[PDB]
Order: C-alpha cells, then structure tokens, then sequence
C-alpha cells in the first residue's frame, strides 16, 4: 500500500507502573470513575489512605497499578520500579484530535504533553487446584476523553501478558451481566464467564458487627 | 437450668494459621475439594508448588490459610506465624460422635488427637473508594465428616474479624447461585450479593495465547 503521509492526529500511549509521584492521579482517576458508575456517596478516598495503603510490597507482590499515559508526540525513552516490568508502548491512529480539558490535573509534568488517561488495579490470585497464583483486576478505568477507543483493552492485555510472563495460572475480573459488547469481546478473546458465580460482600456495619461475635 | 454432666459428645475446634509445616494437609484438602466440587481434571496442585507460592510474603500480605483443627479433648494452650493473630477456640455439642477413617492423614502429631478439619484460603483485595484494602475468600472447604455442624461459617466469621481487626474495609467471596441455602444465610449476616457481577476467567491457552500478542 503506498502510504507515505503519517497518519492524521497520530497518539502515542504508554502502560506504566506507579509510583509514590502518581498518587494525586489515582485519587482524581478514583473521583472520577466514582461520578462515572454512579457510586459517588461511596467515595471516600483520600492521598495519604492511596499513599499509605498501596505501596506496602512490591509490585506484584499486592497492590499494583497500571497507569495509560497519552501524547501528541512519541514517548523520548529513570529506573524501573520493578525488574519484572517495561513500559509497553502502541501508536494509535484517531479520527478526530482529542478534546480534554482536564489534562492539566493529570499531567506529571505537562512540558512534555504527557497526560493520564487511565488506568488498571490488580492483585495477585490464587489457584488452589494449580497451586499457582494469578491476577484479580479489581478496576479498569479510562478518562471520558479516551473511551471507545480500544485503551481499556490495552490495560487488560498488559495485566494477562503479565501474568504469563509471570508464569502465573490465571487473570480473573468482573464483567456487568447487561454489558453485552463487553461480554462478547471477552469470549472472543478466550475468557470464560462463571455463570454460576455471585459476588458476596461484607462491608460497613454489617461487617462491624464482626467485633462483637465471639 | 440445672445442667450438671457436661455435654455428650463434645469436640474442640481450633483456628490457626497455617505455616510451611501445614503444606501436606493443605494439599490433600485441596484434593478432597477437588473430589467434592468435581473439579478433578483441573487439579494439579503439587506440596512443592504450594510451599513455593503461599508463603513469599507474611501472613496477611498476600495468600493466607487459616486451618480449623479439631479434637475430642481441649486443646493445651510455639511463638505465632503473625504478630496480628491468636487462634480462635470454640467447644461444640455434637449430637453423635465422628466418624473419621481418614483422620492419619490429617494429624500434624496424633498422639494429642488433633485432626485438620478444614481451611480457609484468602488474601488481601482493595477498595478504590475507601482507599482501603479487604480481604476475598477464594475457597473454604470442610472435610465430610465436619460437614453441616457450623464449621464452614466459623472459618468466614475468623475471616471477618482479621478485617475487622486490621481496620478493612470489605470481605468478599463468592457463593453458587443455586446454593439458596448459603444465599438466605449470607443475607441474615448482613452480606449483600452483587447481582449485577460476573466473575470472568482467562486461564489455559487463551491465557497463553498473550504471549504472542503485542
């Protein structure tokens, strides 16, 4: 095919770690997927509750993040925070530019058009039956200016290549019953669904009363 | 009420950590469950693979085993696996006494008649909301002759008041939908089952099959 232009409005992405530095970042991203699954009277999220729960091991060991950064321009490529993980990088061809007038609450540094646009929460997983652990995705969340455009299958991907070059057993998530487009993009990329799996969850009072019980 | 004789039939039961010692009976729960959820051809769980993966972190960092032993004489009350747990105790009125050909098997010493009746795999998961970690139960299991005596729902409630006892946000897991027993039991706790919740998997060659992918 004789393409010689580039391709119109080109964006460049890349999946990284985070870091301590990111925490603001992840809390605004928490904020926001709070307004965007109408659950906000549950957000109660703070700086120091991220900074001092999320960074207790290593990554991998608990608690990890995956973090989408977006720019205009190529990524020019600090050491890792971990031994096991490299970015992974995609250039990515849009219709149209992106409008996002928020970047300059997700901008680490912004001289650089170096924008947040997502991100993805895990932990490792275990399988009795292998006697080997895996990933639970806990959350995937892509900005509003970003969505429908393929990032929060990206973040997907990096968790299951992870876990394979892990040799880890299995990646496990949750899908919503009556989201059906994401329920057949999931089955043609190989995941099955538990259909006789519900989830059960104590919390607030209910998981107070735990105290008293003896 | 004037209830002089002690209880006929009494059984003692124990919740503890489980150390690398506990690695032999944690595999042949894990096969027993196989059996029970006929779930045999996934089973390839080996005492090296197990020793090797649940204890690269402390107990409560990552995957964590509570075992429910139990005796017919009380238990004497070896420094502890975690500074932030002391086992659970509770004497049981049993309406007949047990039948347990395979109580070899489990008896870390036997000369003090204390059998491994069960366990509880779990581990830590988070609330982005609460910038808060939980704990998710991935399996608990009761060995038949234990089963339908209230042991199942001891190893949930030691669970339960980790969290509590660690300032947790959640305890999460996952009950069968047809199990409307479980269902109505969970419910009278306080527990609330995320209807909307599917668990997907990717596991096998659709997870090896990233690899590739890039």
């Amino acid at each position: 095919a004789p393409l010689i232009s580039p391709i119109g409005h080109p964006m460049f992405s890349r999946i990284r770690l985070a870091t301590p530095s990111d925490v603001p970042f992840i809390h605004k991203l928490i904020h926001q997927m709070a307004v965007f699954e109408r659950l906000t009277h549950l957000f109660s999220a703070t700086e120091s509750g991220l900074a001092s729960t999320l960074f207790t091991s290593r990554p991998f060991q608990s608690f990890t993040v995956f973090l989408l950064e977006v720019s205009r321009s190529p990524f020019p490529a600090t050491s890792s925070p971990s031994p096991d993980f490299t970015p992974f990088f995609k250039t990515h061809n849009l219709d149209l530019p992106i409008d996002d007038p928020e970047s300059y609450n997700f901008s680490p540094d912004m001289l650089n058009d170096v924008v947040v646009a997502g991100f993805v929460l895990f932990f490792p997983n275990y399988s009795s039956f292998l006697s080997k652990p895996g990933f639970y995705i806990e959350d995937i969340f892509v900005r509003e200016p970003y969505r429908r455009k393929g990032f929060g299958s990206m973040l997907l991907t990096a968790v299951a290549k992870q876990a394979v070059k892990m040799g880890y057993g299995r990646v496990e998530w949750v899908v919503l019953d009556w989201n059906v487009n994401a329920i057949k993009f999931y089955e043609q990329m190989g995941a099955q669904i538990l259909q006789e799996w519900r989830v059960c969850r104590l919390t607030g009072d209910a998981l107070e009363a735990f105290d008293q019980v003896n």
